[PDB]
DNA sequence: CGGCGGTACTG
DNA sequence: CAGTAC
DNA sequence: GCCG
C-alpha cells in the first residue's frame, strides 16, 4: 500500500527533528510530503515524477531521489544532537518547543534532571508524573470503557444526554492515544451547566485523577482537559478530553472533535478560499463575521464546501483519496 | 514573496 | 501576551 | 518545507 516506504520513514525522522526545534512550517511541509508519498500509486522512480505529486517540490524532490539510488540520506547523520533530548521535554503534556529549548539551555538533559531541578508549571508537573503512562497508547477496547464511564455519569443526571466518543476512535482505530467524548442534548437546552456535576461525580468514584485544563469557575465551562483511570487492579492512567456543546452546533463539533487534525486544517484552509469560515460552532459565510449556514448533519458541511461526505474512517487527511 | 486553522485555557 | 493545547 |  506505501509504495514508498523506504522513503517516509527517513523523512519522518527529518520532519520529527524540525517539529521538536520548533520549526513548525518547514514541518507541516514534510508532513505533507510524507502522506501524499504514501498515497502513490506505485514507488517514485524519478525526479519528475517526484515533483509533479501535489505536496513535493525541488528540495524534497533531491532528497526523494538521494534516498532512491543511494539508499541513504545524507542530512540525517547531520541532525543537531540536541534533538532527542528536545523530544524527550516536549513529550512531557504541557510543555513544548520553548519550554523544551528553556530546558536545554539552563543545561537538563534527562528527566529527572527535570524532576529534580527544572521550574514546572502545574500541568507539566502533572505531565511529567504521568510520562510513561501518557506515551503508551490505549487499546481500542479500553477507550471503549472509557466513553462509557462518561456516559453513564452523565445519564444519571439526564438521560436524553447524547456522549459519543470521537478522534481516532470513531475514525476506526485499533488503538487511542487518548479518549476525546462529546456531549450534547436534542432538546437543544439541557447540555447547560453539565460539567459541574459531571466532574463532582467522575472525581467521587476516584475515575478522574488530575485535571490539566478545566476552568471551573465558569459555569459555561465548555471543555475538560484531564487524566482518568479505569478501576481495577494495574489500570494506567488516560488522557481524557470532554466537550459540552449544544445541539444546534453538533455537526461542526463532530465534525471537529472527529479529526484528524491535519483534516480539519485542510478543511478550514478550503473554506477560507470560498470567502467562508469554518470552527467547532459554525460554518459562516460572509465572512469580509458574517452568518452561520445551518449545518444540521455532517453532511450538510460537506456538501456546502463542495465536498462528498468522508467516511470517519478516511478522515486521516482530506487531500488523500483526494 | 508571504501564508500556512480556528479556537480556548493558563499564568 | 506567550505558550500550549485540542 | 510547499504553494499561489
Ligand atoms: N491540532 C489539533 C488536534 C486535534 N484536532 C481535532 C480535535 C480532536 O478532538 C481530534 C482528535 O485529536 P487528538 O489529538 O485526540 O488525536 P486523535 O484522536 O486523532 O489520535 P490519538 O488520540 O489516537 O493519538 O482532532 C484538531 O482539530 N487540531
Ligand atoms: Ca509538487
Ligand atoms: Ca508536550
Ligand atoms: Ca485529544
Ligand atoms: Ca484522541
Ligand atoms: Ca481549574
Ligand atoms: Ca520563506
Amino acid at each position: 500500500t506505501n509504495h514508498n516506504l523506504h522513503i517516509t520513514e527517513k523523512l519522518e525522522v527529518l520532519a520529527k527533528a524540525y517539529s521538536v526545534q520548533g520549526d513548525k512550517w518547514r514541518a507541516l511541509g514534510y508532513a505533507k510530503a510524507i502522506n501524499a508519498l504514501k498515497s502513490f500509486h506505485k514507488p517514485v522512480t524519478s525526479y519528475q515524477e517526484a515533483c509533479s505529486i501535489p505536496g513535493i517540490g525541488k528540495r524534497m524532490a533531491e532528497k526523494i531521489i538521494e534516498i532512491l539510488e543511494s539508499g541513504h540520506l545524507r542530512k540525517l547523520d547531520h541532525i543537531s544532537e540536541s534533538v532527542p533530548v528536545l523530544e524527550l521535554f516536549s513529550n512531557i503534556w504541557g510543555a513544548g518547543t520553548k519550554t523544551a529549548q528553556m530546558w536545554y539551555q539552563q543545561g537538563f538533559r534527562s528527566l529527572e534532571d527535570i524532576r529534580s531541578q527544572a521550574s514546572l508549571t502545574t500541568q507539566q508537573a502533572i505531565g511529567l508524573k504521568h510520562y510513561s503512562d501518557f506515551l503508551e497508547r490505549m487499546p481500542r477496547e479500553e477507550a471503549t470503557e472509557i466513553e462509557q464511564t462518561v456516559q453513564k455519569a452523565a445519564q444519571a443526571f439526564n438521560s436524553g444526554l447524547l456522549c459519543v466518543a470521537c478522534g481516532s476512535y470513531r475514525r476506526g482505530k485499533a488503538t487511542c492515544g487518548d479518549v476525546d467524548v462529546l456531549i450534547t442534548h436534542p432538546d437543544g437546552r439541557s447540555h447547560r451547566g453539565i460539567f459541574s456535576r459531571l466532574l463532582d461525580s467522575l472525581r467521587q468514584e476516584g475515575f478522574l485523577t488530575d485535571d490539566l485544563v478545566s476552568q471551573e469557575e465558569n459555569g459555561q465551562q465548555q471543555k475538560y482537559l484531564g487524566v482518568c483511570r479505569l478501576p481495577g487492579p494495574g489500570r494506567r492512567h488516560r488522557r481524557l478530553d470532554i466537550i459540552v456543546v449544544p445541539y444546534s452546533e453538533f455537526a461542526c463539533a463532530l465534525l471537529y472533535f472527529t479529526g484528524s487534525a491535519h483534516f480539519n486544517r485542510s478543511m478550514r484552509a478550503l473554506a477560507k478560499t470560498k470567502g467562508m469560515s469554518l470552527s467547532e460552532h459554525a460554518l459562516s459565510t460572509a465572512v469580509v463575521p458574517g452568518r452561520v449556514l445551518p449545518t444540521p448533519t455532517e453532511k450538510d458541511v460537506f456538501r456546502l464546501l463542495g465536498l462528498p461526505y468522508r467516511e470517519p474512517a478516511e478522515r486521516d487527511w482530506l487531500e488523500h483519496h483526494h
